[PDB]
Order: C-alpha cells, then sequence, then structure tokens
C-alpha cells in the first residue's frame, strides 16, 4: 500500500539535459519506470522531475 520513495546510494552529476544531479541521500517519487532503466523522477529536495540512473537509488525501507 501507498508508495515507494527513493532513496540515492551515491552523489550523481548529470551528463545530459534532462538528467537530474543529486546527492547521496536525496529522495525522489519515481513518475516513470516504464522506458528502461533511467527513471522520471521528482526530486523531493528541489522539486524538479527529470531522468535519473534507477542503478543509483533503492526503496526506501
Amino acid at each position: 500500500g501507498g508508495v515507494t520513495l527513493f532513496v540515492a546510494l551515491y552523489d550523481y552529476e548529470a551528463r545530459t539535459e534532462d538528467d537530474l544531479s543529486f546527492h547521496k541521500g536525496e529522495k525522489f517519487q519515481i513518475v516513470n519506470n516504464t522506458e528502461g532503466d533511467w527513471w522520471l523522477a521528482h526530486s523531493l529536495t528541489t522539486g524538479e522531475t527529470g531522468y535519473i540512473p534507477s542503478n543509483y537509488v533503492a526503496p526506501v525501507d
């Protein structure tokens, strides 16, 4: 029940236009995960939406 938030395991610097840069510990809601391993995500820190590499995050317990 409810949503699953994700937390960054490592810092990341974006290298392409629609990707987010983020810090370890930053939390996200996943907006879309049906297009491959880059997920469209919404940061709970910044309020921005953009792609993140899905192997940089883990589900929050």
